[PDB]
């Protein structure tokens, strides 16, 4: 289930820079995990990711291919950029600009991670479904149903880890948790308002996601995405995410804006 | 000094989606603030932007203008999105992508802006700036100065008040393209501050990679915001910062996330 | 009149390959001539023009401006192109691929210059009309009638000078040879038809326009343009020709394809 | 060798615009073959090519596929017009831009096809390549009987017009799109050393750098390619280094189809 979905964000390549992926309407982190993908492709071995920017565009078709494209935007001493648009019939659903960078010892600091429960408490959402195995273990640390919603702060924390073994290789590990950001993310916005995101006539849908890698990482490991809304207006709902690893390291920011509108 | 660069934010339009704009290396600032009013123009009257990303590429040359090509990307129900190329010298210098809104009634929640001295009794920037040095377009007024010269291991955090210096019309666009003029400051340099340089500091190399903006509401630059920052973290040759920006009052008007590299050498 | 075209090809550059011309619809041979002047500007010094292919996607309004903006395609070992793309109120009207490579010594060889009266013994379009001053003095082998017309062959010659002294800059003269080689050109092809191309309900307009540049040459010489149309059906017409100079060498040959339509 | 050929120029569809070929370093034809397809798919079914023109700006490789990528410029009352990019290696090797228009009635005119003898009487250029091919030996899909013979590696000074028949080896079917594909394939034969003709330099000798810089072509008249087409070609001129060929084509009753126009490098070292 993992390997399947390791195998859909390792993508088929057509020509350099042109990839086609499989998929598994598309969850926008498969459509984040894939592009990274493709991007990481067109740049030199050593540079690894440290941020990209997205807009999804249009929805993505789960029954057809989709095409990655990658514009090399530039080549520099340090970075290198690069935009890639995904494409399904001759449209795009999707744009991602990202920037990769050589590892390299630099000024450290970051802030501290929420005091939450640990991981070994608490139950998954596959166990909370009891009352297929997912790719991704997600443990929450308060449950939010998405078909009945309660008042409550804007903040969401959940526990993550890949289910099953990885390999050695970070760049996968990157690939995966692009995929991870989507989840349990955006919903956020919607609880000091009491409805959840799959409730009847809500309109829940991501506009753009960005994340940054500040550090390496490894996802057979827990991690833990803390995330805020700190806004909501205009029927758009804005939401802020970090990802800690156990030990406290600061590994991942990342940001979303979405509309949510009750219909 | 805010007559000069308002003017300077109003482009000089060469075509449908491509514009020239005069510098004051150039200020990212500038860049940013030009690159939405290139944006703007191309999108339908009704909607405003709501959002940016942005990425710096090549750093500009204030002895020459930039151009502004302007990509329509989709015109939705409700969305339009623009890329601009800001084009120096046969060569793009920055890249935004830039998604615009109609004004709507929807679900509302906001975080709640720090506690901070109000600015009455702070001293301005330009004043601080006289004991160890002219009129500047927007008005700065930092609850805590971070001296770019010296500095000290200080918490990742900064505070500033600031307005414009000078009469603002009553279109809310042109607010909009100078506050993303004034996100670029007091920004990034916080990332230094827990490491006890300051910014000027002869071999620090500081460079803006990407600047973000998501402007949530409404607002007018013609009084007092605060600009709320703080360094979350810096690792790698790279700074990290996110900004919120309040009105007065105590609404939560926008918010900002950039990265920058940060060298000494 | 010349010199008031001359200054009218001499583009105001915005950016590198960005340019802006003023426009005098627009001929064809304006934006082709302006076309020209863009891309030269972006190739190296001693590499000239030999080759361009064209087409023509919308009217031009001769209102307002046009730029030209130029991508660069190739540099080579001694080949450079380049695609000029014509832009007016936020759409495409033209697109040029242009080649251009320096003068090298090769094989010789060409065709002979068809047999007609000489330039000397003949009247101007401007003594025939009397029967405002032109850039171009024409004068025909044989005057057609642009409201009348009747069946003749699919030929036409009209020897043609610029009317003035140009400078001693080949560029110049090759981009005033891409404007003057639309003039006396389409029309030949409605010869058989009896029709004039000013005639009410005929619609005429240049599809594509295509032209090699063999030899150094001056427009302040007679030249010949020899054009024959060798086909013509489903709306379309069909001319090539020839630009011979007056001692008989061949210094560029020209294609078109244009609608020609009956409403 | 029809229906390997034929299988050769019927793309891959990668999505809306992008399509990938096989190889037969390349053959111009394919190239320009494989991208008249590529465009064509892209278009309204009733209308058809009608004209292109293409620059040549890398060598191809063999031995690896080509993308072809097409740009949608205008869906106009009458015309496509649609530029197709050749890319291998992520590096463009060739452009084109075609144009395509709606079947139809108009004004009719063309010139004389020059008189030559018949294909009837005209040796085949495999047989005529025995001999000297230890310029090609076995089956070939065109099958073309030259009214004149060039031998590739002993020129002789001759008028720069060469004349050619030329047919498809076999059963084509009833789908014109395809003859034009082919007729674009074809239209890279027996056209640029045409320009060699003058100066006694057979195109295969050693030394000899040939290279086609642009190929144009204009589909006047509904065709087929397995009848009997003549391809007449001159060069009208060389000099720079350069080399200008003129075609036009064809069919045995006298009706013109097609025009083409080739500008190449001829060097000798």
């Amino acid at each position: 289930a993992l390997e399947k979905l390791l195998d859909l964000l390792d993508l088929e390549k057509i020509e350099e820079g042109i990839f086609r992926g499989q998929s598994e309407q598309v969850f926008g982190g498969q459509v984040v995990g894939q592009a990274i993908y493709a991007a990481k492709q067109t740049v030199p071995a050593e540079r690894t990711v440290h941020s990209f920017h997205s807009y999804f565009l249009r929805p993505g078709d789960s029954s057809k291919p989709i095409i990655y494209d990658v514009e090399t935007l530039r080549d520099g001493n340090s970075f290198s950029a690069r935009r890639v648009s995904a494409i399904q019939n001759g449209k795009p659903i999707f744009y991602m600009t990202a920037s990769f960078q050589s590892q390299e010892e630099g000024f450290e600091h970051q802030n501290t991670m929420p005091d939450v429960p640990p991981p070994e408490g608490l139950m998954s959402e596959t166990d909370i479904a009891r009352q297929g195995p997912q790719p991704i273990e997600m443990r929450p640390v308060k449950f939010h149903n998405p078909l009945q919603g309660s008042v409550e702060e804007p903040n969401r924390y959940v526990w993550f880890r890949a289910n099953g073994k990885m390999p050695d290789d970070l760049r996968v590990h990157q690939y995966l948790l692009g995929y991870a950001s989507d989840f349990n993310f955006l919903p956020t916005a919607l609880q000091p308002h009491g409805i959840g995101f799959l409730e009847p006539g809500m309109q829940i849908a991501t506009i753009d996601h960005s994340m940054w890698f500040h550090r390496p990482f490894r996802l057979d490991d827990w991690l833990l995405y803390a995330v805020e809304s700190t806004s909501a207006s205009g029927a758009r709902g804005f939401v802020r995410g970090q990802i800690y690893n156990r030990e406290g390291v600061l590994v991942a920011s990342t940001v979303q804006e979405g509309v949510i509108r009750l219909h």
